[PDB]
């Protein structure tokens, strides 16, 4: 049962992107066939964490997201035995080796707000830094602390409107918003 939303995210992100988002749904027991419009997010949340990583210095940010469940807290463990930052109850998106602290990356459709105030209740961790990307273009940093210099943010906030706008040419853009 192909969806056009299926075919669509492999001809917009690129094999790599898609191979690991195929490999996160699968990990946790969904199927990018069905649940097409998660499969979208899951890609360009993965995106903007690897066009994040490359806004710093050569070896600014460590990259968590993307790498399976047990890496993923293997590299969590090194970063805390060895920086001494507090260990995370769950998993962030990077690490930021020059503010020391761990990055969890937020992509929404709904208000920068709304969506802000469930990540800090939910992740609970005080001292994981956060950061919220828009479909529409506006951002929300922890103490407003944006991390990366303007140029590195707005490159990411071009490609997700021009995401968003590519699914609206294909009329998928409204089922995607009423799946968040
Ligand atoms: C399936 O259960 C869990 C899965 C995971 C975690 C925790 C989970 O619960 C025990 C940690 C990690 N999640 C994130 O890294 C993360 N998650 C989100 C949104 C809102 C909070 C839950 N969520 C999901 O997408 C969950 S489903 C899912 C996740 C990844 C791949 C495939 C699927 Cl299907 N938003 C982000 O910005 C973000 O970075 C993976
Ligand atoms: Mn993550
Ligand atoms: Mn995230």
């Amino acid at each position: 049962r192909g969806s056009h939303m299926e075919d669509f995210v492999r001809q917009c992100f690129n094999p790599m992107i898609v191979e690991l988002a195929e490999k996160a749904m699968k990990e946790y027991g969904e199927d990018p066939k069905i649940e097409t419009n998660k499969f979208a997010a899951i890609c360009t949340h993965l995106e903007v964490c690897f066009m994040y990583s490359d806004g710093g210095s050569k070896h600014r940010f460590e990259i968590i997201e993307g790498r399976d469940r047990i890496m993923a807290w293997t590299v969590v463990n090194s970063i805390c035995n060895t920086t001494g930052v507090e260990k995370p109850k769950f998993l962030p998106d990077l690490y930021d080796y020059k503010e020391n602290r761990f990055i969890d990356i937020g992509v929404t459709r709904r208000e920068v707000h709304i969506y802000y105030l469930e990540k800090a209740n939910k992740i609970k961790s005080e001292k994981t830094h956060i950061h919220i990307f828009s479909f529409t273009g506006e951002e929300m940093a922890t103490k407003a602390d944006y991390t990366l210099d303007e140029e590195s943010r707005a490159r990411i906030k071009t490609r997700l409107f021009t995401i968003r706008q590519e699914m609206a040419s294909r009329s998928l853009w409204d089922s995607f918003r009423q799946s968040e």
